[PDB]
């Protein structure tokens, strides 16, 4: 009785180019997806996703408990009070299956102005010892900028999709100040699998993570080839099929806000599947002070009554709400 979501494959290559009509044809497909289930697969994206998953896997499999404490966010290590976002999110054997490593803008160094100002949501990345994980930090920083580039292209598509000039979003998405994050998630195979780590949905479905709207402008996701996501529709949840060649894209609640919900932030959840897999989201966030004026594409005059929201405030509120609603990851 569980149906399958329409998730179109959209060749995004024209968004890297200068054929403006081809870009508009991409934008149309993004609009259509965004008004249907709210997910699509970006294909012909130019990122080497074989190397992403390989390098990600070598990390997760070889990091030791000593290293995880050293890298732990403050939820797992009281000594790390400045690590709210960036660092290692530990599994808890017998209790919590998932583990992950989050990093932010590589330009956030001790000498970046937002770090010197101690602005909330900005942190300096923490990295493992290079000798224990050769090439990992180089890999992960390069990956950040690779998915940054793709994301920039995607945002040109969303802008044209909504009738705006192509830099409408992208002009607020900058290497110097973006709050965007990468999370390298491992979902393990475990036998026996810990019951505490499996939630039961209202509809009976076993889940690893409950329903939510993403805290982002857009989310740009690579996952390995194990079907697990579901999107909510009026007729209930639908399976999103896996594709470990493409990036799965969806809007986050900042897009829904600024478009007067014309592009919804789709509600989605993660089914429990007992299988080793990877989930590598990139959360496209803008700069702390970025503000886009809301508008309503449905209205001839485009006007919305919604307040402009500063991205940094939105992000602070959102990440806290996620934790409170769905737990500490
Ligand atoms: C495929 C999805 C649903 C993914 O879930 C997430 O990554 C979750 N995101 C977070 O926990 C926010 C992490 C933010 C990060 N620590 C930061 O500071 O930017 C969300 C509910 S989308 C998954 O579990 O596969
Ligand atoms: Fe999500």
């Amino acid at each position: 009785s569980v149906s399958k979501a329409n998730v179109p494959k959209i060749d995004v290559s024209p968004l890297f180019g200068d054929d403006q009509a081809a870009k508009m044809r991409v934008a149309q497909q993004i609009d259509a997806a965004s008004r249907d289930t709210g997910f699509f697969y970006a294909v012909n994206h130019g990122i080497n996703v074989q190397r992403l998953s390989q390098k990600t896997k070598e990390f997760h499999m070889s990091i030791t408990p000593e290293e995880k404490w050293d890298l732990a966010i403050r939820a797992y290590n009281k000594e790390h009070q400045d690590q709210v976002r960036a660092g290692y999110y530990l599994s808890i054997p017998g209790k919590k299956a998932v583990e992950s490593f989050c990093y932010l803008n590589p330009n956030f160094t001790p000498d970046h102005p937002r770090i010197q100002a101690k602005t909330p949501t900005h942190e300096v990345n923490v990295w493992p010892d290079e000798t224990k994980h050769p090439g990992f930090q180089d890999f992960a920083e390069q990956y950040y900028w690779d998915v940054f580039g793709l994301s920039s292209a995607l945002l040109k598509g969303y802008a044209l999709a909504l009738g705006k000039e192509e830099n409408f979003f992208a002009r607020h998405f900058k290497p110097d100040d973006t709050l965007a994050s990468v999370v390298l998630i491992r979902y393990p195979y475990l036998d026996p699998y810990p019951e505490a780590a499996i939630k039961t949905a209202a509809d009976g479905t076993k889940l690893s993570f409950e329903w939510h709207e993403d805290v982002s402008l857009i989310t740009v996701l690579y996952q390995s080839n194990v079907q697990n996501l579901q999107v909510e529709t009026a007729a209930g949840y639908q399976d999103i099929e896996a594709d470990d060649t493409g990036y799965l894209i969806n809007c986050g609640s900042y897009m829904a806000h600024l478009t007067n919900n014309y592009y919804k932030a789709p509600i989605h959840r993660v089914k429990w599947v007992n299988a080793e897999r990877q989930s590598l989201p990139f959360f496209v966030n803008l700069g702390y002070d970025s503000v886009i004026d809301p508008f309503d594409p449905r209205e001839p005059n485009g006007k919305s009554d919604r307040e402009p929201l500063s991205y940094g405030d939105y992000l602070q509120n959102g990440l806290v709400s996620l934790i409170n609603k769905n737990g500490q990851t």
